[PDB]
């Protein structure tokens, strides 16, 4: 199978990477494992004005002052089961947040602090009937309220929360108050039922269609000044709530991976040297009270090797789980699994195959949907040792890229990435559709186009530069190689808006514009609105320049600020 | 020897690329024939992995200048000995807020940074060769008034300039600086110590208005010994003028003619020639080195004659770099290829000899401005890879919305025919790259507990008493708290602390697990904060707690099995409950 992509040749498949401890996102080329594109989330970009551009900060609120996020779990929206190419959501443990990444411009076009939680990690999709919700796990128990009164974590008030975000609005759905901490999550194939692993164990199960009922009827409380619906999944006195059911397995679940067939919410053992099979279809009998036991759902166990930490699937029958301690990656057949657990004498493990080293999470081609179509797999290991040549004291995450088209599965690239990944997710060439050039309607600057309207500015055709007391905002079109306004005269202490609208309709004539020693750098790709605000504290000649080569005269695309001094 | 192209599985790379991190503001290493990114620099970026730009130990090193999230990278350049790699800086500048960065090359981290003084937007970068990279050169875009205190805005005023840059290599501080007539563009060095170069441009209009300008930087560091200089504002910098004035040249300068709005200034590796590509001009045009001594002596009638060649090339010359057999390599940004030429059979055709100096062109996609062959800027060029770096990547890689990566594109020129081998995208426009063999480079895999790159830090934690090795204590002065801790995975040394809504907090972590590749974290939930902290380096992070309750903190960077349990609480007692202010 393929492995090389020559020059003039095209990957099949898009990868779609966390950007690990660095709080971007990744688009790489599968399977030249090639990095096409990096799009800004958590992290201020330089190179695009990401976190100082007006219409990102706008996006990112009041989340904008952080400059850091910490990311590991990029999911692609779903319609039927199958990938959409709508969106990716991705997580940010360090500041509580989710980001949406709209598929057509690769870029971040919403982003949202979850309310009343600390650090959001495992982050999963609805398959069924679509991506209605993301849902995402808190990881931390803390009180409620988190006012400085109450310290302590076994109080009757402090917990974590199972977190429903409304996939398309990217307003909050519902909380979920669980016991113990949440580590991963998935969904079934039917929008019913998600599960997360949960240690201090079990897998807790949600009735999704519970919870949205409740939410209808009004049955829930809200917690401080969130108006979010809280529903409490808690067991009290040993009574199960409505909403949750909590399956014991063993121990210290890791990775909550639902089989592509619809058939098995699959945890990974961690500390047991197992995977434990939840049975879906056994889950409404769970929750109507038909079940002498809640272990009774668990109809597969299959023994493995030492620290199982996640599963993924070839559509083909086999599940494939990442070893950590072993180091490796074991295929096994999820129905046979099945038949052992009964007591029937079948081996279940088709191979193991040796990786380098300490495997994560793993990724197979579309497993995420009931079209896996079996063809790579991407196993992220932690310690890359000497795969790659020495870097100094940091080293790099080692993603290796493994043929599973036959019967046995074959290492082929090893790739190396920064501030740990943790996770990804492949979608083929055909799943995703791209924008050339930018609608300019388009929502990620309507905004702009609003202030543009209330000072009378058509940005097609406008260089204008409006004053209004200390504030001053210039507009220009841009078409290289000239800026469309080419100087403009402020006093010092002004605070300046400069709103770049590139009138180019040739592809990939990026433009850009940074004001030299003034911090000020962004991006502004065919029929895009640009904005960026920043404070002349400088008197004198000040030049800016276009940043992006975008013709032969780039050189030339320059202009200059005149600051009076004050 | 016939090298490998491909890196399978288990082998390793035959030579490190360093990337400029182009617009981004970071630098790349990467490995090459692969062309995979190995690691990330940070250095006018904010990195949230690491925590340059956050951490203490990093905003000291940027200076006041760590108020800026950007920067905008071109020209990576690696420290010489005698016209050799000798692996211990890197160097690279900023364009947007006119800065030089220092790379250690042992740590892989910038370890200085310095704001020249006078001047508005670092583009053009090289080093001296010979007899070590005692000075860094660097030239300055943009002309602007001096002073630049919003009286004069004329850039035509006898006092509108900019200003060719040297930097102490090893100090990083300002070495002198040189006023030239027009704007620079890019800069060389020859293999002597005497000589720079760099392209320049700009009656009424003269035909000849486009020139390599030549520095005499034993002219200029005469100069500033005899105390033959001025100050620019508050900078002490020596600052040399050499401008032409009324026909008469400076001692420091001679300017070249050289068509046309010329672009790069690239030495050979036999030493022998400025060679600076035409742009505009379909030509590059050969400055003979060695009849520099006599132009600046007066023995030569016109400027002109120290050109020796100007092949005829093909459209947009840019770039040129060598192979060490005599070649040379040029990029033509309009035709869109690389074209390989012979220097010497080039120089024969400008005394009239018919002769082909082209050897070959090979079509890169798209529109190539710098490229760079391995070792190039040595006299140890040894021939074996070339990367050329493309700024259009049109088709060659899947769609991913408006914005498109460039093409760096590596090409086997071992033999005689050019091979395109590998299309490599990146992110930002790099721009340019440089190459070193593996056995060039060492680096560092554990601390050293006496590095200068925290040193400052050490020194801090010396006056409040603390053994950094050793101590898990919390300092309390006022509204600051210091919070000292050692980790060993899977353990914070301090697991909980608590201080009052408002107290500034400094974190200081001492990383003493002694293995290597343990690297931890440190990210305080929702209040912007992580940084990286290796094994034996002390990293340390200042932030207010500004919200009353229970704020976790976690070892973001996987370093042990038990990852998960490398965790702590720090405990915000509410305003109300203290003294009010
Ligand atoms: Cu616009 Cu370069
Ligand atoms: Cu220390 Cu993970
Ligand atoms: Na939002
Ligand atoms: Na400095
Ligand atoms: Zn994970
Ligand atoms: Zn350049």
């Amino acid at each position: 199978q393929k492995i090389h992509v020559g020059p003039g040749e095209l990957d099949d498949y898009y990868g779609f990477w966390s950007g690990g401890h660095q709080g971007e996102v990744r688009v790489l080329g599968v399977p030249s494992m090639r990095e096409l594109m990096r799009i800004p989330v958590f992290n201020v970009d330089s190179a695009t004005g990401w976190g100082l551009t007006n219409e990102s900060r706008h996006i990112m609120g009041d989340s904008a002052k952080f400059l850091n996020g910490d990311c590991h779990h990029p999911h692609i929206s779903m319609t039927d089961g199958k990938y959409d190419g709508k969106y990716l959501f991705i997580n940010d443990k360090a500041n509580s947040r989710v980001a949406r990444i709209r598929l057509d411009i690769m870029k971040c076009d919403k982003m949202i602090t979850v309310p009343n939680v600390q650090a959001i990690h495992g982050l999963r999709l609805q398959k069924v009937p679509h991506t209605k919700y993301v849902f995402a796990n808190a990881e931390f128990i803390i009180p409620h309220p988190n006012d400085g009164k109450v310290f302590d974590l076994q109080d009757e008030n402090s917990y974590t929360m199972y977190n429903a975000i409304d996939a398309e609005t990217m307003e909050m759905a519902f909380q979920v108050i669980v016991d113990g901490n949440l580590d991963n999550t998935d969904a079934d194939y039917t929008g019913r039922f998600a599960a997360a692993t949960c240690y201090n164990d079990w897998v807790v199960v949600f009735d999704i269609h519970a919870v949205e009922a409740a939410v209808k009827a009004g049955d829930f409380i809200t917690l401080g000044d969130s108006k979010t619906p809280v529903l409490d999944g808690r067991k009290k006195d040993g009574k199960d709530s409505k909403f949750t059911r909590y399956v014991p397995v063993p121990k210290n679940p890791a990775g909550c991976n639902t089989s592509s067939d619809g058939k098995y919410f699959i945890a990974a053992g961690k500390l047991s040297p197992t995977c434990s099979m939840i049975a879906i279809d056994k889950l409404p009998d769970l929750f109507a009270g038909k079940l002498a036991d809640p272990r009774d759902v668990i109809v597969g166990e299959p023994e493995l090797g030492l620290g199982p930490l996640h599963t993924t699937f070839d559509g083909r029958g086999n599940a494939y789980t990442t070893l950590f301690i072993d180091s490796q990656v074991v295929k096994w057949n999820m129905e046979e699994a099945v038949r052992a657990y009964k007591g029937e004498k079948v081996n279940y493990i088709k191979q193991k195959l040796d990786v380098h080293y300490q495997p994560g999470h793993l990724h197979a081609s579309l497993c995420e949907t009931n079209e896996a179509d079996g063809k790579w797999l991407v196993a992220l290991s932690k310690f890359s040792k000497d795969r790659f040549l020495p870097v100094g004291p940091l080293h790099p995450e080692n993603d290796q890229l493994i043929d599973i088209s036959g019967d046995e599965m074959k290492l082929v690239h090893d790739g190396p990435t920064f501030a740990e990944p943790h996770d990804c997710i492949m979608a083929r060439r055909d799943q995703i559709k791209t924008k050339k050039i930018w609608d300019r309607n388009d929502p990620f600057f309507a905004p702009t186009v609003e202030m543009a309207k209330k000072d009378g500015i058509n940005l097609d055709t406008d260089n204008k530069v409006i004053r209004d007391g200390n504030k001053v905002r210039v507009y220009m079109t841009s078409m290289a190689p000239a800026f469309g306004v080419q100087e403009f005269t402020v006093k010092q202490g002004d605070e300046v808006t400069v709103t770049i609208t590139n009138i180019d309709q040739i592809e990939d004539v990026s433009h850009g514009f940074v004001v030299v020693n003034h911090g000020v750098s962004m991006e502004i790709s065919p029929q895009q609105t640009s904005s960026i605000t920043f404070v002349a504290d400088k008197p004198g000649l000040h030049w800016y320049y276009c940043s992006w080569f975008c013709h032969a005269l780039h050189m030339e695309m320059v202009g200059r600020m005149m600051v009076e001094p004050a």
